């Protein structure tokens, strides 16, 4: 299955956001990060990444494709807008092995606010 996440300056959900900010996926799924606005990218939050998964960091203003096969939680940030809370979360499979790391990972205050809102969607 494919998924689409827009990178926005000012969405309904706030300034500097991934929309949707939470994605439920299954192994083999493709997630496309789309620059609806300029100034954004996507980068893994190394504290919120499943076992095996290579770090990644996309170029500003471009699309990025993330293929997910390892189960668990994948935390993503926009590199220049992490401080402003531009973070997202992908859950692959059901109960995630790295749930607690996501709950406790150090990040800027607005990022932690948004990450907590995302963690509440964990199915
Ligand atoms: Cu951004």
């Amino acid at each position: 299955a494919t998924h689409e996440v827009h990178m926005l300056n000012k969405g309904e959900s706030g300034a500097m956001v991934f929309e949707p900010a939470f994605v439920r996926a299954e192994p083999g799924d493709v997630i496309n990060f789309v620059p609806t606005d300029k100034s954004h990218n996507v980068e893994a939050i190394k504290e919120i990444l499943p076992e095996g998964v290579e770090s990644f960091k996309s170029k500003i203003n471009e699309s990025y494709t993330l293929t997910v096969t390892e189960p668990g939680l994948y935390g993503v940030k926009c590199t220049p807008h992490f401080g402003m809370g531009m973070v997202g979360l992908v859950q692959v499979g059901d109960a995630p092995e790295n749930l607690d790391a996501a709950k406790t990972a150090k990040m800027p205050a607005k990022a932690r606010e948004r990450m907590d809102a995302e963690l509440a969607q964990v199915n």
